[PDB]
């Protein structure tokens, strides 16, 4: 797969647990959300898609010196 879209701005409220939950979902996955993925966390959690996206977008952002591969 291949894909990316960016995403300025950030604000987010999320208790925890939605939170917590796709972010397992993201630890198992990583960091490559499809729009199947993306439409579960919005249901699962019942957030919005731009949400989870934008939320996402902060993982990728931070994530750099860590990449693929363990090691």
């Amino acid at each position: 797969g291949s894909s990316g879209s960016s995403g300025p701005r950030s604000r987010t409220k999320i208790s925890l647990e939605a939170l917590g939950i796709l972010q397992s979902f993201i630890h198992d996955v990583g960091l490559y959300p499809d729009q199947e993925a993306i439409h579960t966390l919005s249901a699962q959690l019942d957030l919005p898609k731009h949400t989870i996206i934008k939320f996402f977008q902060n993982q990728r952002y931070h994530v750099k010196h860590s990449g693929p591969s363990s090691g």
